């Protein structure tokens, strides 16, 4: 996954993934280009 940030903040890019893992543990989402960015970046 490449480096995204949600405005003043690093999380990771998920290529075509509106819905962040369970698995982890991400708290918000920023709409990406072709992808999504889930924060914080685990």
């Amino acid at each position: 996954g490449t480096a995204c940030s949600c405005g003043n903040s690093k999380g990771i890019y998920w290529f075509y993934r509106p819905s962040c893992p369970t698995d982890r543990g991400y708290t918000g989402s920023c709409r990406y280009f072709l992808g999504t960015c889930c924060t914080p970046a685990d």
